[PDB]
C-alpha cells in the first residue's frame, strides 16, 4: 500500500468549502453567537474526540472507510453509509464548483455584472444602491429576503435562473452554462484521481496559502466599510432563546461533521495513506484549533459583510440576504467589488473557490474509490474505469442540482441527505469502537502507533460523552424535525418524505447489513454474534470461546 | 452448465404477454388487417430467421446473451444492449402484472365493478349501456376515445387514478393499492428465480394450455355477439393508405419481435439451457405459425368485442375504445360479463394474464441473470443476493409506472426504450454474425448441432434480407419520428427527448464497446482490428495472420 510528504503542520481539512461556504449562512441562519457557542462545545467534546478517533483508526487498519470495521463486522454497514453519504454530498458539492466556474467567466470581464442593473438577466425590480433615482428605498420594503440586489439578482437569475421554476415540482431543463461547467468539473476531477492519488499540486498549493490571504484580505477591507459595527455587533451577540431552540444544536452538529470530514470517510481514507508512526494527537488538536479559528473570521467578515449590505440597501441585517446555499456568493462579491481592482480580486476569490470545491470533491471521491477497493480488490486494477464511474454516474445525478429549479434539490440533500443520517453513523462508529471494539483496544493501538496512551479525557469522550450527545442530538433531530424552506418557498411534505427516505436509504444500511452478516454466516445463534462481534483476524478466539465481549469486564472498561 | 423437459412441441414463446396484450392495440391502432399483412411480411423473412439465428447460436455457444459474441467482441456490447432493454421493459411489464393482480382482487366480488356505475372511483359522466334513463347517447357523442364506459372509468379512475394525474409532468403518489401488488409480484419473482431457474410448474403449467381454452372460449362467445359483424369487417378491412404510411411498419416489426422474444436476450438463454442435439429449426416453425395463429385469433375476438362496444354503445368503431396499453382490460372484462358466470370466467382470465405476465417477466430476468452471470462468473455463486438486486431495482423504478399518471410513463417506456432501439441491436446482431462472423460458419455450426445446413433462403435472410430490411425500418423510424400521445393528450417534447435519450443509452452500448476494447488491446491498429473481429478461442491465428475477415472470399461468402 502506498503512502502519502505534501503535509504542513496542519492538514487541508481546516480550510475548506464547509468552512468558506457552508458555516457562514449556517451561522447567518441560527442568528450570531447563539450559533458559535454550539459549535465551539461539540467540537471541544463530540468533534475533536471523534475527529481524533477516525485518523488513529485510519492509521492503524491501513483501510479504507469499509474495511476499517475488520474488527468488528457487525458496523462494517457504517462503512459503507458514510461513504454513500459522501456520494451524496457529491451530488451537490461539484455543482457548487461550477458555480464558482461561471463566476470565473464572470470575472474575466472589466465589468461585474453584479455591480449594477440593466442587464438581460436582470428584473424591473432591480435597485442599485450605488446609483439610482427611482430607488424608493424608503418605501415598499417589505420584510422578507431581500433579493432585489444586483448581486443576489445575477446570483438567482443570471447564474440559476431560478425565475424560471415554480418550485421543486417543476425544475425544468438543465441550463447549459451550468452544464459546460460541470462537464469541465467532472473532467478535471477524473484526470486528477484516474492514475491514482497523487499529490495533486494544483489544488495543494492553492488552498494551503491562497484562501487564508484571501481571507485576511477580505476580513481587512470589511472591516473598514461604515457598516461594519453593526455586523460586528450582531455576530458577537449572543441569543439565548436560540440556544434553548433544537435546530441550532443540530446545525452546529453538522457543520462540526462539514469541516472536520468526520462522517464521510474522507478522514479514514486520508489516515490509511500516512505513516504508520504519525501522531494524529497534534494534527487533530492544530487542525481543530485552525479550522475553529477559520470558521470564526470568516463568520465576522460575512457579518461584516452583511452589514455594510444593510446599511447600503437601508434593511435591516435578518433579511438583508438570503439564508441558503448561496450566500456567500452575494456577499463575497459584493465586498470585492468595493476593492480597488474589482477584477483581481474577483478572479482570485473564484479561482480560490474552485480550488477548495476541487480539493473536497477530490477527497470525497478518493474515500469513496478507496473504500470500495479495499471491498472489492478488483476495482484496485481498474481504478480509472472505476473512476469514470463515479464521476459519470456523479454527473447524471448532480443534472437535478444544476437545473433551473435545481437549487432546491440541493438545499434538500444538504438538509436530509446529510444531516439526522450522519450523525446517526458516527454514532454507530462510536459505539462499536469504544463498546464494541473497545477503547482500551483503541488506546493500545494508539500507544503502539506513536508511543503513548490518550488521556481519561479521550477515552471519557470516545465512550461516553461522544455517544451520548450524538445520541441526544439524533433524538432531538427525530422528534424535532422542520420543514425545509428556502426563506421564500415552503416545500411540500412530499418533498420532506423523499429526503427522509433519501436519509434512512443510508441510515437503515446498518442493520441491513447485520441481518445480511447473521444469515451468512454459518453456526448457532451464539456462534453467529460471536464472529460478528470478534475482529476478523481472531476469528480463532470463536472456536476457543474466550471471547472478550461476553464478559462484564469488556463493558466496564475504559 | 445445466440444461432443462418441460418442452412441448411449441415453445412458451407463442403465446405471451404480448400476444394477448401488446398486439390487440397495436393493431387496433393501425387499423385492421393494414397491421396484419406487415406484421406476416416482417415474420416470414426477418422475424423467423432471426429467431432461427438466436435459437442456434445460443444452443452453440452455451453462452448468455453477452457472452456469446466470444466469436466477435466487437459486438459483445450488442449482447448487453438487448440486456439492458430487457430490463427496460421489466420496469412496466410487472406493473402490468400488478394490474391483473388488481383485477383479481376485483373478481372475487359477486359484482363485478365494470359491470355498470354508481361507485366511488366513478364520474358523474358514466354511462352505463345495460340500464340508463338519463343516457342520451343519441347527442352529445365527442367525437374521440370514449372514456364514459364503466370498464374504462374502472380502469383509468379505479385501478390508474389518472385523474388525479394532469400528465407525465405531475405523476404524484404511487397508489398504494397497485404499490402492494407490484411488491407481492416482485416477491413472487425472487421466490421463482432466486434458487437456479426450475422447471416452474406453477407457470408454466397454465400458461400452456390455459390461455389458449380461454382465447377459444372468448372467441366463440364473442363471433355470437350482436355487433360482432362489424368488428370482424373492420378487422378482415385492408387499407392500403395505412401501407403506405410508416408507423404501421415500425408497429408490426416491433410487435414482432415482442411476440418472438427476439432484441432482449431471452432466445439466447432459453436456448443456452437446451441440448445441443435439440432441433431449432423445427421449433421455429412452430413457434412462428402458433404465434402468428394465436396474434390473429386474439386480433379477431378484440375486434369482435370492439364491434360489439360499438353496437351497445353507439359509437364509431375508431373512436370506441383507447388505443394505448389499457385497452385489453377494457375490452375482454366486458366481454366475461356478458358470459354466464361472470364471476369464474374473470377469475380464469385474469390468472392467465397473471400466469402469461410473470412468465415474460421470468424469463426476461432469467436472460439478464444469465447475461450478467456468464459475462461476470462471481455472480454465479451469488444468484440469491443479485436476483435480489434485479428485483429491487426493478421494483424501484417500476415505481414510476404505479404511479397516479404512470400509464404515460408506461407508454414512454414502451414506445422508446423499446422500438427504434431494439431493431438497431438485431441489426447489429444479424451483421456481426452474418457479415463479420460468417454466416457460413454459422451454418456449420448449425450442422455440427443438427446434423444438416439450413436452405438457401435462410441463408438469404440472415445476410442480405433481414438485415436490410432492419436497415430500413430503422432509418424510416429514425426520419419519420411521430410525437407521443395517448390518444387524448399529446406528450410534450422534452418528454420524447427524455425517451430518445433512454433508446440511445442502449443504442450507443455498441460503438462505446467497440472504444473500450480498442482501447484495452495492446498492439497496432491492425492487430487490434483483428483481435476485435476474430473468434476469442481463434486469437492465435492473429499471431499467424491468417485472418479470414481480411480476405474478400469471407465477405462474398453466403
Ligand atoms: C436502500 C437499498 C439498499 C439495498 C442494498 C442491500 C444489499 C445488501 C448486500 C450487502 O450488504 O453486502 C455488502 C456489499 O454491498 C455492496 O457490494 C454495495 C451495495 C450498494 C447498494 C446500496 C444502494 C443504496 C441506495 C457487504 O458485502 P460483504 O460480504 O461484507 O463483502 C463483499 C466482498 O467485498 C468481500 O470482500
Ligand atoms: C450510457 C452510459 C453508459 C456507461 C457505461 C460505459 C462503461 C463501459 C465499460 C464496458 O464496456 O465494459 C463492459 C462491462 O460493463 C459492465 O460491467 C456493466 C455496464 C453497465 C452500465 C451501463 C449503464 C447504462 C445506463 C464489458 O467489459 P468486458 O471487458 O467485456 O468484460 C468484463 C469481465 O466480465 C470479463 O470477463
Ligand atoms: N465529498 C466530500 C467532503 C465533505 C466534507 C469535507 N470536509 C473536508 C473534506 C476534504 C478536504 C480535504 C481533502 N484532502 C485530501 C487531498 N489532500 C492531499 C494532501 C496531500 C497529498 O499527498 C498525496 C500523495 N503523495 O499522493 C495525495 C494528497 C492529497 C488534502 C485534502 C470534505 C469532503
Ligand atoms: N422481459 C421480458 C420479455 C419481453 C418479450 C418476451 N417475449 C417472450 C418472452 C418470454 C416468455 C417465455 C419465457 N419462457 C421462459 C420460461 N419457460 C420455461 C420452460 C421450461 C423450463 O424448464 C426449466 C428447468 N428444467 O429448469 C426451466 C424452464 C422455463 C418457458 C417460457 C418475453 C419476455
Ligand atoms: C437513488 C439514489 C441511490 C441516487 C440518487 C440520489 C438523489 C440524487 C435523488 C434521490 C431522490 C431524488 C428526488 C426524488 C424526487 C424528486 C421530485 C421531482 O419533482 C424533482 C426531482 C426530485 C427532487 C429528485 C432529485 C434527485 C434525488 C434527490
Ligand atoms: C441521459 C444522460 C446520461 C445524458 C443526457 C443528459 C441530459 C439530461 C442533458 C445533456 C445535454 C442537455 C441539453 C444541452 C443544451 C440544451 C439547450 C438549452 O437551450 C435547453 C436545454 C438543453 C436542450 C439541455 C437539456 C438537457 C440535456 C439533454
Ligand atoms: C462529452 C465530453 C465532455 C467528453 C470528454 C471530451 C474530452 C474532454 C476528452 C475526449 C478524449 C480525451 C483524451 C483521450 C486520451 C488522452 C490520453 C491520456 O494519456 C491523457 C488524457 C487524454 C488527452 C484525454 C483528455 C480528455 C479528452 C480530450
Ligand atoms: C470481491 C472482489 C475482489 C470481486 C467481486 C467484484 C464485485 C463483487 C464488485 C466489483 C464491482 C462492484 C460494483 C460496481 C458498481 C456498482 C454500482 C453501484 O450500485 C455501487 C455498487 C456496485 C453494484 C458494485 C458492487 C460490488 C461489485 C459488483
Ligand atoms: C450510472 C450508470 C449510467 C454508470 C455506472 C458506471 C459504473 C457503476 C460501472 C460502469 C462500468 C463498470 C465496470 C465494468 C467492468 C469492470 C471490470 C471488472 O473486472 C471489475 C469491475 C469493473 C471495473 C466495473 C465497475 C463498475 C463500473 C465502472
Ligand atoms: C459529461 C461528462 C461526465 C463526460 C466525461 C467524459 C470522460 C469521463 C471520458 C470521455 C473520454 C474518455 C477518455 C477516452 C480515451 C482515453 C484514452 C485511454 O488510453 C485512457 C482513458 C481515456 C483518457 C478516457 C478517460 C475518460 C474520458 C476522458
Ligand atoms: C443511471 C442514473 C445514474 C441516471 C440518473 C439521472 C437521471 C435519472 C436524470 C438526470 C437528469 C434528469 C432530467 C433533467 C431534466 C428533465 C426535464 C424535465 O422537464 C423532465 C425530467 C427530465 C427529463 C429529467 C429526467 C431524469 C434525468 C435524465
Ligand atoms: C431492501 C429490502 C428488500 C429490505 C430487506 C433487505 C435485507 C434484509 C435482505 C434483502 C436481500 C436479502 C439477502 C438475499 C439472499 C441471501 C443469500 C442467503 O444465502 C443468505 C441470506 C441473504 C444474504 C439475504 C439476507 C437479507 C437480505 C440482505
Ligand atoms: C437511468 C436508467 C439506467 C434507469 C431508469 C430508466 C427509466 C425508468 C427512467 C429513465 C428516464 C426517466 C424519466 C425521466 C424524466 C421524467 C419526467 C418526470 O416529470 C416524471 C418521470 C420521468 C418520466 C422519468 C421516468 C423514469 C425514466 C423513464
Ligand atoms: C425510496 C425507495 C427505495 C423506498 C420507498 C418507496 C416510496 C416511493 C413509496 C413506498 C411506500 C409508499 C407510500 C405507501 C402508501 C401511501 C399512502 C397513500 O395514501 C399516499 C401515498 C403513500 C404515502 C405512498 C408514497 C410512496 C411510498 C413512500
Ligand atoms: C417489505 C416486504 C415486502 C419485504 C418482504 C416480506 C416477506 C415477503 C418476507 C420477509 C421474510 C421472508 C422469509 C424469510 C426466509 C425464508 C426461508 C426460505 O427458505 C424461503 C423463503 C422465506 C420463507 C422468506 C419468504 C418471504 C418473507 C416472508
Ligand atoms: C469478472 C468477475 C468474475 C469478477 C468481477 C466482478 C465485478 C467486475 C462485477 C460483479 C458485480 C457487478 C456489478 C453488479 C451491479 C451493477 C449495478 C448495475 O449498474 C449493473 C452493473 C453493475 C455495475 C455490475 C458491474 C460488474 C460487476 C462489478
Ligand atoms: C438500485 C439499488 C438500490 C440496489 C442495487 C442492488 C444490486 C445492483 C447490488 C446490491 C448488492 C450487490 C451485491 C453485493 C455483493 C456481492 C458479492 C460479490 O462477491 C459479487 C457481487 C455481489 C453479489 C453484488 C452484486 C450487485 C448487488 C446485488
Ligand atoms: C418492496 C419489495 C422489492 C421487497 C422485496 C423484499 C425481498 C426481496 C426480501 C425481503 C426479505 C428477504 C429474505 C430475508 C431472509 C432470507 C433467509 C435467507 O436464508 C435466504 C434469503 C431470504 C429468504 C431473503 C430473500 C429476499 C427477501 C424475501
Ligand atoms: C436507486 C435507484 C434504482 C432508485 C430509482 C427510483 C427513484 C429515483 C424513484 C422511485 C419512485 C420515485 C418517487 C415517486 C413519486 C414521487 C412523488 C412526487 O410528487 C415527487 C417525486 C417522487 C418522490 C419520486 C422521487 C423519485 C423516486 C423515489
Ligand atoms: C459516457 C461518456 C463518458 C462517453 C465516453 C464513453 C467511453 C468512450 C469511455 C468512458 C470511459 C472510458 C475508459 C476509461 C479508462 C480506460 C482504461 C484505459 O487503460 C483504457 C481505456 C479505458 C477503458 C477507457 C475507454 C473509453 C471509455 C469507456
Amino acid at each position: 500500500r502506498e503512502t502519502w510528504d505534501f503535509l504542513l503542520s496542519v492538514v487541508g481539512f481546516a480550510v475548506d468549502l464547509a468552512n468558506v461556504w457552508r458555516f457562514p449562512y449556517l451561522c447567518y441562519k441560527n442568528g450570531g453567537g447563539a450559533f458559535l457557542i454550539p459549535y465551539t462545545l461539540f467540537l471541544i467534546i463530540a468533534g475533536m474526540p471523534l475527529f481524533y478517533m477516525e485518523l488513529a483508526l485510519g492509521q492503524y487498519n491501513r483501510e479504507g472507510a469499509a474495511t476499517v470495521w475488520k474488527i468488528c463486522p457487525f458496523f462494517k454497514g457504517v462503512g459503507y453509509a458514510v461513504i454513500l453519504i459522501a456520494l451524496y454530498v457529491g451530488f451537490y458539492y461539484n455543482v457548487i464548483i461550477a458555480w464558482s466556474l461561471y463566476y470565473l467567466f464572470s470575472s474575466f470581464t472589466l465589468n461585474l455584472p453584479w455591480t449594477d442593473c440593466g442587464h438581460t438577466w436582470n428584473s424591473p425590480n432591480c435597485t442599485d444602491p450605488k446609483l439610482l433615482n427611482g430607488s424608493v428605498l424608503g418605501n415598499h420594503t417589505k420584510y422578507s429576503k431581500y433579493k432585489f440586489t444586483p448581486a443576489a439578482e445575477f446570483y438567482e437569475r443570471g447564474v440559476l435562473h431560478l425565475h424560471e421554476s415554480s418550485g421543486i415540482h417543476d425544475i425544468g431543463l438543465p441550463q447549459w452554462q451550468l452544464l459546460l461547467c460541470l462537464m469541465v468539473v467532472v473532467i478535471v476531477l477524473y484526470f486528477s484521481l484516474w492514475k491514482g492519488v497523487k499529490t495533486s499540486g494544483k489544488v495543494v498549493w492553492i488552498t494551503a496559502t491562497l484562501p487564508y490571504f484571501v481571507l485576511f484580505v477580505l476580513l481587512v477591507h470589511g472591516v473598514t466599510l461604515p457598516g461594519a459595527s453593526n455586523g460586528i455587533n450582531a455576530y458577537l451577540h449572543i441569543d439565548f432563546y436560540r440556544l434553548k431552540e433544537a435546530t441550532v444544536w443540530i446545525d452546529a452538529a453538522t457543520q462540526i461533521f462539514f469541516s472536520l470530514g468526520a462522517g464521510f470517510g474522507v478522514l479514514i481514507a486520508f489516515a490509511s495513506y500516512n505513516k504508520f508512526d504519525n501522531n494524529c494527537y497534534r494534527d487533530a488538536l492544530l487542525t481543530s484549533s485552525i479550522n475553529c479559528i477559520t470558521s470564526f473570521v470568516s463568520g465576522f467578515a460575512i457579518f461584516s459583510i452583511l452589514g455594510y449590505m444593510a446599511h447600503e440597501h437601508k434593511v435591516n441585517i435578518e433579511d438583508v440576504a438570503t439564508e441558503g446555499a448561496g450566500l456567500v456568493f452575494i456577499l463575497y462579491p459584493e465586498a470585492i467589488s468595493t476593492l480597488s481592482g474589482s477584477t483581481f480580486w474577483a478572479v482570485v476569490f473564484f479561482v480560490m473557490l474552485l480550488a477548495l470545491g476541487l480539493d473536497s470533491s477530490m477527497g470525497g471521491m478518493e474515500a469513496v474509490i478507496t473504500g470500495l477497493a479495499d471491498d472489492f480488490q478488483v476495482l484496485k486494477r481498474h481504478r480509472k474505469l472505476f473512476t469514470f464511474g463515479v464521476t459519470f454516474s456523479t454527473f447524471l445525478l448532480a443534472l437535478f442540482c444544476i437545473t433551473k429549479g435545481g437549487i432546491y434539490v440541493l438545499t434538500l440533500l444538504d438538509t436530509f441527505a446529510a444531516g439526522t443520517s450522519i450523525l446517526f453513523a458516527v454514532l454507530m462508529e462510536a459505539i462499536g469502537v469504544s463498546w464494541f471494539y473497545g477503547v482500551d483496544r483503541f488506546s493500545n493501538d494508539i500507544q503502539q502507533m506513536m508511543g503513548f496512551r490518550p488521556g481519561l479525557y479521550w477515552r471519557l469522550c470516545w465512550k461516553f460523552v461522544s455517544p451520548a450527545f450524538l445520541l441526544f442530538v439524533v433524538v432531538v433531530s427525530i422528534i424535532n424535525f422542520k420543514p425545509l424552506t428556502y426563506d421564500d418557498y415552503i416545500f411540500p411534505p412530499w418533498a420532506n418524505w423523499v429526503g427522509w427516505g433519501i436519509a434512512l436509504s443510508s441510515m437503515v444500511l446498518v442493520p441491513i447489513y447485520v441481518i445480511y452478516k447473521f444469515l451468512s454466516t454459518q453456526g448457532s445463534l451464539w456462534e453467529r454474534l460471536a464472529y460478528g462481534i470478534t475482529p476478523e483476524n481472531e476469528h480463532h478466539l470463536v472456536a476457543q470461546r474466550d471471547i472478550r465481549q461476553f464478559q462484564l469486564q469488556h463493558w466496564l472498561a475504559i
